[PDB]
């Protein structure tokens, strides 16, 4: 997260860290046995880490649970990042509590200008590299679909939206991939891609979760 702030421990209780020996992506807890992330985060050997603040220190609220199954969206296209969403089932149910909680799925899509909370353990620099140990947060509005498409001609589909600031300085970045965009209490986006981080006229692009709610709910119920 560039241009953001320290969330404070367990203030984002649905935020998960995906770990394969190291943090590599975020995700969101949507019920006690299922996490939503980005399809471009797919890999074998995933451990889900819930209740994290400092990912390098055991602080007392963590739950580490191996993934039993990953389900990349049937139509994921890794070239274009269309349909950049993946479900991860936990080998055992998370113990839900204050510091570990699910986030609701949308009931409908969110509107341009809606303010959202984006969070992660990604790079905090727009030039260079600095990875935080504690969770970072950013408040950012959903941008109009026309400014998004103008920013990235030929690359935005109906399954994507942009959020952030056209002036730059505030954005998601490397290592934030897969994590949540929460607006009005609902998971409306997943950190997906962009052109660099926090650059002018290059806002973050996010998977548009409201298009996937029927797939998510059907998939979970059948798995
Ligand atoms: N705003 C761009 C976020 C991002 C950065 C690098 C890889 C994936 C996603
Ligand atoms: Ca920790």
């Amino acid at each position: 997260i560039v241009g953001g702030y320290t969330c404070g421990a367990n203030t984002v209780p649905y935020q998960v860290s995906l770990n394969s020996g190291y943090h590599f992506c975020g995700g969101s807890l949507i019920n006690s046995q299922w996490v939503v992330s980005a399809a471009h985060c797919y890999k074998s050997g995933i451990q889900v880490r819930l209740g994290e603040d400092n990912i390098n220190v055991v602080e007392g609220n963590e739950q580490f649970i191996s993934a039993s199954k990953s389900i990349v969206h049937p139509s994921y296209n890794s070239n274009t990042l269309n349909n950049d969403i993946m479900l991860i089932k936990l080998k055992s149910a998370a113990s839900l509590n204050s510091r570990v909680a699910s986030i609701s799925l949308p009931t409908s899509c969110a509107s341009a200008g809606t303010q959202c909370l984006i969070s992660g353990w990604g790079n905090t620099k727009s030039s260079g590299t600095s990875y935080p140990d504690v969770l970072k947060c950013l408040k950012a509005p959903i941008l109009s679909d026309s400014s998004c498409k103008s920013a990235y001609p030929g690359q935005i589909t109906s399954n994507m939206f942009c959020a952030g600031y056209l002036e730059g300085g505030k954005d998601s970045c490397q290592g934030d991939s897969g994590g949540p965009v929460v607006c009005s209490g609902k998971l409306q986006g997943i950190v997906s891609w962009g052109s660099g981080c926090a650059q002018k006229n290059k806002p973050g692009v996010y998977t548009k979760v409201c298009n996937y709610v029927s797939w998510i709910k059907q998939t979970i119920a059948s798995n």
